[PDB]
């Protein structure tokens, strides 16, 4: 609606970090958050703090929303975001999704975004990991697109398409993973829709995103996709199942982060190597 | 997104009440509007305006925005709101859902809601009364959740389930009372969609809440509840239909507010005397 | 929300144009974009830049946010915007909508508006033309709403309602013109669904709106009739379809503005005619 970055500030944010650092990443990760642990398989790591990087939205207690870390996963030169900002939190998209757009000046050319979310489809089960063939953007439809406002041309169209969002190549690319490295479960594949705003939904709310044909549902995420497509990025993400959304008047359990955060935690390892893995098949 | 009072005001609000006030509520009620009578019924009333409380929402000519009246109802210590805010007004969320807040702090523990409604269930008929077994939020799927920005701890977790909103006891606690006084109409029973912002619906628009499997709709009532809930209390309301929503093109009748203080009228005691019994099955 | 305008601001916009016109419309019709050319069929005609326009929506180069253009089409007194506001450019609506009040102070009492947008009507095709019959408001359910903020009385009530939105006279008054001059496509008639924010939608999206009915989707338009018919102005409206929104993974097509504005121009005198025609049975 404004968006008070120009591009400069993303420029001189970008210019800042291209020299404290020896590293020039290729592909950028975002957590998660329980698949914090990964920073450790990183090699050659240099870290900071959103608090000292330039224009980096800054949290409350400096944070809360935490660390940048650029390294070595699997031979390919990432870069990470280890916590990142939600709508919910307050931020408006052209927040959430600064990071976004300085990885892409960095000359980032793929990223990589996890998240956990409720399951929504039955089949699903709490363990399992939804690839994201697709979204739905609820925010999106009401005008809470980070790309609302004044369009500026170096990053992008005006009137860029999602239709192609999540990269096939990538998706294949990546079953292929899932079992050439045998595993029981197999890798689910679906729709994320977004919701804001940090309630977790009601009964009736889930059948409606039942209805809609979603199969997963966060407050994440959708946002920074969107916007990295708007500027070219190479777009492959997926989904940690974390919890069944309570889906009738009856039962007497209820989402919480707790049961979340736990379940992120016990799935852990699973994933911290899957995402390492995939590395080698993103090109060069 | 921001939320400009601090957990200060909201004491300094209650503090300031509790101390022109003799009394000490345990449930809080929010009409309605034409619930309006009941303030009669109350005994022992104490009134004050929304204009001279600390930090209300003051609207335009205050108002409008109207009083809030501590007293006792069927032997309950009470405090209701004759008039509430509303986002279409104009208000945002942390303002409309704002006397919810300072209710707690007061040391209620029980909140009952009502409000009007179309209906949606082409079951329902103009009279009727809906009890509420859940909600659409709406708005909320989008950002407007008076819940957005940084939460405080002191009144409620970051991640709130509401699956369970609306309390199972009272609601049969209740069913009871509707016989145990004998009426002609049953009790209805279904969910409240929301929708902001005042225009009222189109027929599409109609057959995508009846889709989404709404029974009522308002404008109203779902934020508070929602922040009821984040912070305790136990949460019970329901909707006076009010007009049968145009189902199709073709009718030549139209919504109007109107038929809707009207019917609000007709029904009147129906409900005066409803909420007034129902006090006595509220624990202590 | 607020509305940065006061009634004087609009008054004051009508008067100066009131005197610098001879004119006194009494139709008002807004583009389009691509019905730009019907510019030309209009006589005696007046021009005027938005940007000399006190209060009008001024864009960032102006503009980018075009011209306002006074005459007559087919012996009618017209206004017409070539050109005009969305809430993708970061405008809020009673910016996007603030032209359609200066109108009805002006007098004008019919309004017209048309836009290009996808088709979601699996039966519809490019080139086609859908009358409205209705409209799903997004935007609208969760907040933004023109008629959101303190309503002002002098233009219209607090609860409008829009079940009767798109003149029944002059639909058919209407498909009549459309064969009394002969054409091999028919007139299409359906629902045009509006989602803000400027990026396509996807595939999962389409679905959705499908679901909930829609037949055509644009960002735009809807706005500004729900204020016309908030002070009076009997309001028609049509639309271009302009792609077939792509309904599924496979397809290695995309949405872009582009084939927009093409089938936009290709489309053309169609339709300049039409609207042109179509002049002669708005009452006088
Ligand atoms: O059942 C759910 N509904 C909505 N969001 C979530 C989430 C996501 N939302 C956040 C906590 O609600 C958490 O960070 C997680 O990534 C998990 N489960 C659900
Ligand atoms: O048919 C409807 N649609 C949306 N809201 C309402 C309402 C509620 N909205 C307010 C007026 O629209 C009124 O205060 C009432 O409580 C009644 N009927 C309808
Ligand atoms: O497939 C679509 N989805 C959403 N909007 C549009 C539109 C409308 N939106 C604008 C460009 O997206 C364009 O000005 C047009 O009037 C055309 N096609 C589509």
């Amino acid at each position: 609606m404004e968006n008070g970055y120009t591009y400069e500030d993303y420029k001189n944010t970008a210019e800042w970090l291209l020299s404290h650092t020896k590293h020039r990443p290729q592909v950028a990760i975002i957590c998660g958050s329980g698949l914090g642990g990964l920073t450790d398989k990183l090699t050659q790591a240099q870290i900071f703090d959103y608090s000292e990087i330039p224009n980096f939205p800054r949290s409350t207690v400096p944070g809360h929303a935490g660390r940048l870390v650029f390294g070595f996963l699997n031979g390919r030169a990432c870069v990470m975001m280890q916590g990142r900002f939600h709508m919910y939190e307050g931020y408006p998209l052209w927040k959430v999704t600064f990071p976004v757009r300085v990885f892409h000046l960095l000359g980032v050319d793929t990223l990589v975004v996890t998240n956990a979310a409720g399951g929504l489809n039955p089949k699903f089960e709490v363990g399992d990991i939804m690839l994201i063939r697709d979204h739905i953007n609820l925010p999106g439809f009401s005008g809470q697109n980070p790309l609302r406002g004044p369009n500026d041309e170096r990053f992008g169209d005006r009137f860029p398409a999602m239709s192609d969002a999540y990269d096939r190549t990538m998706r294949q690319r990546a079953l292929s993973t899932w079992k050439q490295m045998g595993e029981q479960r197999e890798l689910q594949e679906g729709t994320y829709v977004m919701v804001a705003g940090p309630s977790f939904e009601t009964v009736a709310e889930c059948r409606v995103l039942q209805k809609l044909g979603a199969d997963a549902v966060g407050m994440s995420t959708v946002p920074e996709v969107i916007v990295a497509r708007h500027c070219g990025l190479r777009v492959f993400g997926f989904s940690l199942i974390t919890n069944k959304v309570i889906m009738d008047y009856e039962s007497l359990e209820k989402a919480n982060h707790e049961e979340v955060l736990a379940a992120g935690k016990q799935a852990a390892q699973k994933l911290e190597q899957f995402v390492s893995i995939l590395m080698a098949s993103i090109p060069l």
